[PDB]
């Protein structure tokens, strides 16, 4: 009762997060996230064979939007995995894992502020 009005509140500072990383402001080193990776048109061989669970920034404003979070420990956990996919899948020195990284620190910097009961 209590504990849920503090639970669904998080998740509302996620949103917020969201909103931040889909901002203008970020777009050029977010962009690669905002949708699906597109295999096919990027020529990527093997991907769903390293990447077995795809997350992107639009897939995680979906989930927020049909409430699908608990809280906001599993939806930190989708962002994770968005960009640990993007770690595992291409070289280290690759231009969209300086982009993850970059967009990484956004949302790491934010998530942590986020306050136990608000
Ligand atoms: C057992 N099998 C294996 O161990 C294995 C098999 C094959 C590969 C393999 O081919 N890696 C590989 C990837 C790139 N990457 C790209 O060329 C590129 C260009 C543009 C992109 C992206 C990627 C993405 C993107 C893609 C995926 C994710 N998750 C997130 C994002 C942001 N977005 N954009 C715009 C280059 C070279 C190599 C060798 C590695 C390991």
């Amino acid at each position: 009762g209590s504990h849920m009005a503090s639970v669904t509140e998080q998740l509302r500072h996620c949103s917020e997060i969201l909103k931040e990383m889909l901002a203008k402001k970020h777009f050029s080193y977010a962009w690669p996230f905002y949708n699906p990776v597109d295999v096919n048109a990027l020529g990527l061989h093997n991907y769903y064979d390293v990447v077995k669970n795809p997350m992107d920034l639009g897939t995680i404003k979906e989930k927020m939007d049909n409430q699908e979070y608990k809280d906001a420990y599993k939806f930190a956990a989708d962002v994770r995995l968005m960009f640990m996919n993007c770690y595992k899948y291409n070289p280290p020195d690759h231009e969209v894992v300086t982009m993850a990284r970059m967009l990484q620190d956004v949302f790491e910097t934010h998530f942590s502020k986020i306050p136990i009961e608000p």
